[PDB]
DNA sequence: GCACGAATTAAGCAATTCGTAATCATGGTCAT
C-alpha cells in the first residue's frame, strides 16, 4: 500500500495527476513539471546514445520551452534524444521504483444504457429520450438505477425491488436477489433533473476507468450528445475533472463515430478488451452470446419492440438493464481484464488508455529499462508504411488424414528476434542472398562466418546483446518466474487441502505466512491442526496470491507476443524495415526448413520416397500425417485406443523431438546465429477411434480442418475431443438445429463409420421438416421494391425477397395486416412448384407471424422442400467429398463389372 | 537545381535511402546546406513514391518537368 | 491564429518566402544562367529482382554525377 | 514560352480550392459561359450554313469539345 | 501517433470479364 497515479494529463505547462495518497484518499495534484531532454554532444558523459555516442542532458523551465526547443533543433536537423511524452517521464520520475498498487481503491465504472427509441438511433445523432441509468462501482460495489418516474414520453409506475426479485409468474423478473439489494432508486419529475443528478453522480462518484460492453460505441456518445443537444457546453464539461473534455470525432469507413475521450479518466471499452485479450472466437460478439459462453446465464428470450415495455411491464424492462450490467461484471469476475490493465500499465509506467495501442506499451517499458544504464532513447524519425512478407501457411491436400501428429513453436517472433540477434543498432551491412528456395534445401552457401544472418540478406552482430533481445529476456524470465511461483502456490494449496481432511486442532494464531516462496514442510506441518477458520483464511490468502500470479503471467505473455506487431508499426520508435523483413522471412525459411527435414526423416523411417508427410501448418505450428508409421507397426497389435495415443505420444518424444532439435540446431549453425531457442512438442495428436471405420480427421482447404483430437498438451482425453476450424458449422445464417446436425455429422464422419453418416443423413432428412417454419427460413433485407415490381410478377432479375414480398402483398391485399415496405428486414422462404400463390417464394416481416388463413397451405406446400440442399446438404457434400466418402449411397452395377 | 530523368523515382529515393542504411542517418543529412532532408509517401496515387525534399537543392524531376511543359 | 480565432480576416502573406524575395529585390531581377550550378545525375544499380527505391537492398555501383559549372 | 505556360495554367488555379481567390460561383461561371459560347456558335453556324445552302434543319457541327467545332 | 502542425492537386469513370437471367431459335416425341 503506497501512493500511485490514477490518471495523468497535461494542460498548458501544468501536469494534473489524479492519484491515491498513502492514506488512501483520492487527491488531484497539479505540478509545474520541468522537462528533461537530451541532445548530441562531442564531450564524454555518462549519458550515452544507444549506439554509444556521447550525449548531453538538458533541463527546462516549462514544457512549452521544450516544445519550442524541439522545433528549434528540427530546423537544423539534429536528433532530439530523450522521451518526448512528458506523461511517461512524469510517472518514471514520480515513482522510479516498482510500484505496488491495490485494485480496491481504484474506481471502475460499468455502465449500460437503453434509450426509449422506437427506431434505433445513431450514437451521436440523438432523437430519443434516455431512460436507463446504470453506473456499477468497485470501491462502492453498488448499482445506481434511479427510475424516471414520469417523462415527456409517458409516465411509469415505481420500480420496487421486492416484487421484481421473484420469478416472472410470482411477479418478479428472474433477477438474483443478492444483486437487487445493491440497486438504489429515487423518482424523477422529468429528464432534466435526471440528467442533473446523473452529472452530479459523475461529479461526486468520479470513476477511474469507465468501461462496459461497447460503452465507447453506444452509451458514451449517446449520453454526452444528449447532454450537448439539451444542456449545451454547460454540465457537459463536468464529465471531466479538469474541463479539458474535448470534442473528438473519428471518421471511419463505417461512417461517422464521435469517438470521445473524457480527459482525466481513461475511457477503456470492454468490447475491445475482450476482442484483444481473450483469443476466443465466437461468431456473435454480442454481449449475451459471450455471457452464455462464460456465465451461461442467458436472459428470457422475448422478442418485439420494447417501446411498450417502457410503460407497461417496465419492471422487466429495468431488470433487462440490470442483468445487462451484471453480465459484464460477471465477465470481469471470470476473466479479470481490468485487473490485467491495472497490473500492466503500472509495469509500463504509462497512462491506462495506453494498454490499447501496444506501440506505447513497449515505447514506455524499453525506455524505463534503458533509464537504468543512463542510455537515452532516440528521437522518432519518419518512415514509410510498407507491405512486406508476413505469415505463412502450407497448402494441405484435401484428403482424409487418418493418424496425424502436430507440433508448434513456443514463441515465434520473440525467439526469432533473440536467436538472430536483431536490434536497431546491431546491424552491420548485408551479404549476397540467393533465391530463398536454395537456403531451405540447405545447398545454398553459408552466408558468412563472422556475424548472424537472416535469409533476406542483412547481417547483424553476434556478441553484443541488443536492447530489444535483452528486454524480451527481461520479460521472458519474469514470466517464467511468476509461472513457477504459481506452480508452487498451487502445490501448496493442494497440500493444505490434503491437510484439512486429516487431523484437526484449535489454534487461532495467524503468523506472518511467507509470501512469494513455497512454505517449508515443517511450517505447513505445525499448522495442520488449525481446524478450518484460520486455515480457510490462509487458503484465501493462497487464492489471492494465485490471482496476482495469474495477472502477472497473462500481462507478461501479452507483452512478449506484441513486440512484433510493434516492430513493424511505422510509428514505433525503434522501427527498421530490415529488422522486420528479417524476422518474418526467417520465419518462413524456418518452417519450410523444418518441413523439409520432417519429410526427409519420415520418408527414411517409413521407407517410401517422395512422400509429403506434412499435412498442413501455419508459420509456428505444423500438422504432419504419421499414418505410414502406424501402418508399419500394425493396428491390430494394440488392445485399447489409449495404447494408440500412448504410442503416438512417446513416438514424438523418443524419435521426433530429438530430430526436431538437431534439425533446428542445423538452422542455428547454417547462418551461425547466436543460440538455439526454438521449441517444438506434440501440441495435438489426432487419431480415429480404434477399430472404427472413422476417418479420424480431414482437411478441406487452407485452414479448414477437422480432427478427433485425443491428446492436447500432454493431457490424455478420456473421451474424444472434437476440434474444427473454418467449417460452415458456426455461420449465423443457418438455424441452430442445422448447425447441431452439421456438428453431429462431423462427429460421425470423424469417429463413426460410413453406414453411420449414411443413416444419419436420412434420419435428419426425415426430422428436418419437423421443425417450425420461421426458424428454418432465412431472412433478407428488401430495398427498392418499386424497381422490381410489375403487378406482383417478377421483374428484371427480381430478388428472391422482392418476389416473395410481391406475392405476399398479392395474397393478402386489403386484409388489414401491416404492409411490407423497403428497409425492413424480411424473412423469406421458397414454395414448391404448383403452389396456389402462383409463385415459388413468400416473404413477411421477420419474427412476425403471417395470417392464419394462409398459414396452413404455406406449411403444406413447403413440406420436404429442397431448401436444405442450399443450407445443409451442400456443406455436407463439401466435407464428405474431401473425406473420401459419400453420404447418400450411389448404388450401381460396378460390382458386376469386376 | 538537381534535374535528371526520373530523379524522384529511382535516383534521389535510392541515393538517400542507401546512405541512410549504410552510412547512418547523420551523414545522409550532409546532402543539404540547411542540413534538413525529409520524405513523404504519396499513396493517394497507386504508385508508392517516397518523394524526398532536400532543402537548398531544388529537386526538379526532369520527367515531370517534361510531361508538363 | 490568435486573431483568426475571434472571427476576423487577416490580410497579407502567410508564406513569408515570397514576401522576403519581394522586399529584398522588388524591381526586375537580372540573372546570368551561367553562375547557377545545375547538376544532373542518373544512377544504375544491379540486382536479382527490380531494385525497389524504398527497400534499397542492392549495391549502388554506377553514380555518374554531372555538373554544369 | 514562359508567358504561354503562365496563361495556359491559369484556369487550373482559379478553379482550385487552395488558390486564395477561389469562388464556386466564378469557377462555374467560367466553365458554363464557355459551354454557352460553344453551343451558341454551333447554332449560329448551323443557321448560316442552312441559309447559304437553302435547306433547313441540317446539322454540320460534329464531335466538338468545349473549345473546338 | 503526441501535441499539434501549416500549408494543401491525383476525379470521374472506359473498358473488360463473368454470372445469371430473359428471350429466342431448334429438335424429339406425341395426339392427331
Amino acid at each position: 500500500m503506497k501512493e500511485f497515479y490514477i490518471s495523468i494529463e497535461t494542460v498548458g505547462n501544468n501536469i494534473v495527476e489524479r492519484y491515491i495518497d498513502e492514506n488512501g484518499k483520492e487527491r488531484t495534484r497539479e505540478v509545474e513539471y520541468l522537462p528533461t531532454m537530451f541532445r548530441h554532444c562531442k564531450e564524454e558523459s555518462k549519458y550515452k546514445d544507444i549506439y554509444g555516442k556521447n550525449c548531453a542532458p538538458q533541463k527546462f523551465p516549462s514544457m512549452k520551452d521544450a516544445r519550442d526547443w524541439m522545433k528549434r533543433m528540427e530546423d537544423i536537423g539534429l536528433e532530439a534524444l530523450g522521451m518526448n511524452d512528458f506523461k511517461l517521464a512524469y510517472i518514471s520520475d514520480t515513482y522510479g521504483s516498482e510500484i505496488v498498487y491495490d485494485r480496491k481503491f481504484v474506481r471502475v465504472a460499468n455502465c449500460d444504457i437503453e434509450v426509449t427509441g422506437d427506431k434505433f438511433p445513431d450514437p451521436m445523432k440523438a432523437e430519443y429520450e434516455i431512460d436507463a441509468i446504470t453506473h456499477y462501482d468497485s470501491i462502492d460495489d453498488r448499482f445506481y438505477v434511479f427510475d424516471l418516474l414520469n417523462s415527456m414520453y409517458g409516465s411509469v409506475s415505481k420500480w420496487d425491488a421486492k416484487l421484481a426479485a421473484k420469478l416472472d409468474c410470482e411477479g418478479g423478473d428472474e433477477v438474483p436477489q443478492e444483486i437487487l439489494d445493491r440497486v438504489i432508486y429515487m423518482p424523477f419529475d422529468n429528464e432534466r433533473d435526471m440528467l442533473m443528478e446523473y452529472i452530479n453522480l459523475w461529479e461526486q462518484k468520479r470513476p477511474a476507468i469507465f468501461t462496459g460492453w461497447n460503452i465507447e460505441g453506444f452509451a458514451v456518445p449517446y449520453i454526452m450528445n444528449r447532454v450537448k443537444m439539451i444542456l449545451g457546453e454547460r454540465s457537459m464539461k463536468r464529465f471531466s475533472p479538469i474541463g479539458r473534455v474535448k470534442s473528438k470525432l473519428i471518421q471511419n469507413m463505417y461512417g461517422s463515430k464521435e469517438i470521445y475521450s473524457i480527459d482525466g479518466v481513461s475511457i477503456l471499452d470492454y468490447l475491445d478488451l475482450y476482442k484483444k485479450f481473450a483469443f476466443t472466437n465466437l461468431p456473435s460478439f454480442s454481449l449475451e452470446s459471450v455471457a452464455q459462453h462464460e456465465t451461461k446465464k442467458g436472459k428470457l428470450p422475448y422478442d418485439g419492440p420494447i417501446n411498450k415495455l417502457r410503460e407497461t411491464n417496465h419492471q422487466r424492462y429495468i431488470s433487462y438493464n440490470i442483468i445487462d450490467v451484471e453480465s459484464v461484471q460477471a465477465i470481469d469476475k471470470i476473466r479479470g481484464f481490468i485487473d490485467l490493465v491495472l497490473s500492466m500499465s503500472y509495469y509500463a509506467k504509462m497512462p491506462f488508455s495506453g494498454v490499447m495501442s501496444p506501440i506505447k506499451t513497449w515505447d514506455a517499458i524499453i525506455f524505463n529499462s534503458l533509464k537504468g544504464e543512463h542510455k537515452v532513447i532516440p528521437q522518432q524519425g519518419s518512415h514509410v508504411k510498407q507491405s512486406f512478407p508476413g505469415a505463412f501457411v502450407f497448402e494441405p491436400k484435401p484428403i482424409a488424414r487418418r493418424y496425424i501428429m502436430s507440433f508448434d513453436l513456443t514463441s515465434l517472433y520473440p525467439s526469432i528476434i533473440r536467436q538472430v540477434n536483431i536490434s536497431p543498432e546491431t546491424i552491420r551491412g548485408q551479404f549476397k542472398v540467393h533465391p530463398i528456395h536454395e537456403y531451405i534445401a540447405g545447398t545454398a552457401p553459408k552466408p558468412s562466418d563472422e556475424y548472424s544472418c537472416s535469409p533476406n540478406g542483412w547481417m547483424y552482430d553476434k556478441h553484443q546483446e541488443g536492447i530489444i533481445p535483452k528486454e524480451i529476456a527481461k520479460v521472458f524470465f519474469q514470466r517464467k518466474d511468476w509461472k513457477k511461483k504459481m506452480f508452487a502456490e498451487e502445490m501448496n494449496a493442494e497440500a493444505i487441502k490434503k491437510i484439512i481432511m486429516k487431523g484437526a486442532g484449535s489454534c487461532s494464531t495467524k503468523p506472518e505466512v511467507e509470501r512469494y516462496v513455497k512454505f517449508s514442510d515443517d511450517f505447513l506441518n505445525e499448522l495442520s491442526n488449525y481446524t478450518e477458520s484460520v486455515l480457510n483464511s490462509l487458503i484465501e490468502e493462497c487464492e489471492k496470491a494465485a490471482t496476482l500470479a495469474n495477472t502477472n503471467q497473462l500481462n507478461r505473455k501479452i507483452l512478449i507476443n506484441s513486440l512484433y506487431g510493434a516492430l513493424g508499426n511505422i510509428h514505433f520508435r525503434y522501427y527498421d524495415l530490415r529488422n522486420a523483413t528479417a524476422i518474418t522471412i526467417f520465419g518462413q525459411v524456418g518452417i519450410q526448413w523444418i518441413a523439409r527435414k520432417i519429410n526427409e526423416y519420415l520418408n527414411k523411417v517409413c521407407g517410401t520416397n517422395d512422400e509429403d508427410f506434412i499435412a498442413a501448418g501455419d508459420t509456428d505450428s505444423v500438422y504432419v500425417c504419421v499414418d505410414k508409421v502406424i501402418e508399419k507397426v500394425g493396428l491390430d497389435r494394440f488392445k485399447e485406443q489409449n495404447d494408440l495415443v500412448e504410442f503416438m505420444n512417446q513416438f514424438g518424444k523418443k524419435k521426433m523431438e530429438p530430430m526436431i532439435d538437431v534439425a533446428y540446431r542445423e538452422l542455428c549453425d547454417y547462418m551461425n546465429n547466436r543460440e538455439h531457442l526454438m521449441h517444438m512438442d506434440r501440441e495435438a495428436i489426432s487419431c480415429p477411434p480404434l477399430g472404427s471405420k472413422g476417418v479420424g480427421g480431414f482437411w478441406k482447404a487452407k485452414k479448414r480442418y477437422a480432427l478427433n483430437v485425443y491428446d492436447m498438451e500432454d493431457k490424455r482425453f478420456a473421451e474424444p475431443h472434437l476440434k474444427i476450424m473454418g467449417m460452415e458449422t458456426q455461420q449465423s445464417s443457418t438455424p441452430k438445429a442445422v448447425q447441431e446436425a452439421l456438428e453431429e455429422s462431423i462427429r460421425r464422419i470423424l469417429q463413426e463409420g460410413e453406414e453411420s453418416v449414411q443413416e444419419y443423413y436420412k434420419n435428419f432428412e426425415k426430422e428436418y421438416r419437423q421443425l417450425d417454419y420461421k426458424v428454418i427460413a432465412e431472412v433478407k433485407t428488401a430495398n427498392d421494391i418499386a424497381k422490381y415490381d410489375d403487378k406482383g410478377w417478377p421483374g428484371f432479375k427480381c430478388p428472391f425477397h422482392i418476389r416473395g414480398v410481391l406475392t405476399y402483398r398479392r395474397a393478402v391485399s386489403g386484409l388489414g395486416v401491416a404492409p411490407i415496405l423497403d428497409g425492413n428486414k424480411v424473412m423469406v422462404l421458397p414454395l414448391r412448384e404448383g403452389n396456389p400463390f402462383g409463385d415459388k417464394c413468400i416473404a413477411w416481416p421477420s419474427g412476425t407471424e403471417l395470417p392464419k388463413e394462409i398459414r396452413s397451405d404455406v406449411l403444406s406446400w413447403i413440406d420436404h422442400s429442397t431448401l436444405f440442399q442450399k443450407s445443409f446438404v451442400k456443406p455436407l457434400a463439401g466435407m464428405c467429398e474431401s473425406a473420401g466418402m459419400d453420404y447418400e449411397e450411389k448404388a450401381s452395377l460396378d460390382f458386376l463389372f469386376g
